[PDB]
């Protein structure tokens, strides 16, 4: 308890001084209270006037208006200890899983130098504002690299002064750049060395895809067994056990020197003992901590979110298939046939799964598993939107199962060859490209994010009748040279970039594409099919609307409306590239 957290507690208590109280009216019960300070701040959901201008249609869909407008009663809940028995089953799997994860990987600590190149090229890092502005102007001082290296010794020592997380859909954990760098230092190799890529962990997607997805999925689906299972949970990082935090903290078994107590630090220090700072507008801080759930930096989260779900789903699948009775207790003779399911077809099981943290896809041996639920509720992993012992309803068709928030389609090209297409509501897609975040953007900036989403629906959703309509309209109506921009950045972003947008396809869709036998180019795009129009009205497409007939009709003049706003510019016309304006 207060041995290893109390420094960070101690540090923060003196720098308020002059307003620190034990509040009587706190509203925690599962998070352990210290003392309140006196604050007085806060990021809305802000209009892509050139997305918006450009999607007319949509502006009377409230599906899509509601989105741009405006449970902590989970985060503040608690998980009960796993049985003996279920304790046993996740140690033997863990130790198996993170060797198999290690055959042909090294651990190795990510370098100043690597999170240098990272700050200077924009991805987040989950960090707060204080002595210098920015993250980029940290970086460069010498100053930092002195706290940086005072917290390091610290760790090194096993004590802990500054790495306190700061809370604010989505749960993020700001810290300090400082306890950042640490983090990324002693597990970023996890990511930077693609341990969850499909190649290495045999049930992981990172760096797949979109374009890839709907391809590994329909690979699992040839695979013999029962229905496809894809069980979400009922917030998975409220669900992570301190046994869940031990387990994972098993991958520094295969580390050494410096860096093996490093990563000791960190899990020991940050992610089994957290120290967080909360705003109450009772408008005060709250210094809560607690042993258990999720609290790191959101790439860490990610891999070891996946470590724990590809766990939790090779137990349920040794429960489908009966090689423990109990999770009261294991056996000996237990212990040893798990161990040799593992040896035996671990690595097959491992292949009958998609898995990307806490989102997956299961094709079991047969369908024992939708009923084989005792080890999955007593690890905590809880199944949303149905009865805890209610069995499972699988899927029947791969083209049906939900995986990273979309559906895929099978669509056969006029020349007979296969694309295996990722879709979603066509509202949602619309609604996200109408949004941006943050203050500041000029009409420059506003224009580049929505280039960067039509490029992605090109790319990605060509097979959407209004999409390739609106992402020919809106790379019409903004600069042909003007770069495409995020201001966020476990997949590939092809669409992030100047060239033709054709030759991208080609390179994604047929040149690099391992299900693509044929590699011969294609010369347009009406070469590139759509959905059945059945289809695409099912999705969510405005086809057969007669607001949809005139947008698409008088396109030209929304286009012109937004190249008036932007100004004397480049543009191209890319509407030709579509049979309907071509002539
Ligand atoms: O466990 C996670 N689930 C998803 C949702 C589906 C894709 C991955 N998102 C995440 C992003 C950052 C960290 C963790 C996660
Ligand atoms: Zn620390
Ligand atoms: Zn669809």
């Amino acid at each position: 308890n207060l041995d290893i957290i109390g420094k960070r507690i101690e540090k923060i208590k003196q720098e308020h001084e002059t307003s620190w109280h034990y509040d009587q009216d706190h509203p925690y019960k599962t998070w352990a209270y210290h003392g309140s300070y006196e604050t007085k701040q806060t990021a809305s959901s802000m209009v892509n006037g050139v997305v918006r201008l450009l999607t007319k249609p949509w502006d009377i869909i409230p599906m899509v208006t509601q989105m741009a407008m405006t449970f902590k009663e989970k985060v503040d809940t608690r998980t009960q200890e796993p049985k003996e028995g279920t304790k046993k089953l996740m140690k033997i799997t863990a130790e198996w899983l993170w060797k198999e994860l290690g055959k042909k990987k090294t651990p190795r600590m990510c370098t100043r130098e690597e999170f240098t190149r990272k700050v200077r090229s924009n991805a987040a890092l989950g960090a707060i504002f204080n002595k210098w502005k920015s993250a980029r102007e940290a970086v460069e001082d010498s100053g930092f690299w002195e706290l940086v290296d005072k917290e390091r010794n610290l760790h090194l020592e096993g004590k802990c002064e500054t790495c306190v997380y700061n809370m604010m859909s989505r749960a993020i954990w700001y810290m300090w750049l400082g306890a950042r760098f640490l983090e990324f230092e002693a597990l970023g190799f996890l990511n930077e060395d693609h341990w969850f890529s499909r190649e290495n962990s045999l049930s992981g997607v990172e760096g797949e895809g979109l374009h890839k997805l709907g391809y590994i999925l329909r690979d699992v689906s040839k695979k013999e067994g029962g229905a496809m299972y894809a069980d979400d949970t009922a917030g998975w990082d409220t669900r992570i056990t301190l046994e869940d935090l031990k387990n994972e903290e098993m991958v520094t078994n295969h580390m050494e020197g410096e860096h093996k107590k490093l990563a000791e630090a960190i899990f020991k220090l940050t992610y089994q003992n957290k120290v967080v700072r909360v705003q109450r507008p009772t408008t005060v801080m709250d210094i809560i901590s607690r042993r258990d759930q999720r609290g790191s930096g959101q790439v860490v989260t990610y891999g070891l979110n996946t470590f724990t779900n590809m766990e939790a789903q090779l137990i349920r699948q040794m429960e489908g298939e009966g090689v423990f009775k109990s999770i009261q207790h294991l056996t000996v003779t237990e212990e040893i046939a798990v161990k040799n399911w593992l040896v035996r077809v671990g690595r097959e099981r491992l292949s009958r799964m998609a898995i990307s943290g806490d989102d997956c896809v299961v094709k079991p041996l047969d369908d024992r598993f939708a009923s084989a639920l005792t080890a999955l509720n007593d690890m905590g992993k809880v199944r949303k939107d149905i009865q805890q012992w209610e069995p499972s309803r699988g899927w029947n068709d791969w083209t049906q199962v939900p995986f990273c928030s979309h559906h895929f389609h099978e669509l056969i090209m006029k020349d007979g060859r296969v694309l295996v297409v990722p879709c979603r509501n066509q509202d949602e897609l619309i609604g996200r490209a109408r949004i941006s975040q943050g203050a500041g953007w000029s009409l420059r900036e506003t224009a580049c994010l929505g280039k960067s989403y039509a490029q992605m629906w090109s790319l990605m959703y060509f097979h959407r009748r209004d999409l390739r309509l609106a992402a020919n309209a809106i790379c019409s109506a903004v600069p042909s040279h003007w770069v495409p921009t995020s201001r966020t950045t476990h997949a590939t972003h092809e669409w992030m970039t100047t060239e033709d947008m054709l030759t991208v396809w080609n390179r994604v869709w047929i040149q690099e594409n391992p299900w693509m036998e044929d590699k011969t180019p294609v010369e347009s795009w009406e070469e590139i099919p759509y959905l059945g129009k059945r289809e695409d009205q099912w999705c969510g497409s405005l086809i057969g609307l007669t607001s949809r007939a005139t947008w698409a009709k008088n396109i030209q003049t929304a286009i012109n409306q937004v190249r008036s706003l932007i100004g004397n510019e480049e543009y191209t016309d890319y509407m030709p590239s579509m049979k309907r304006f071509r002539r």
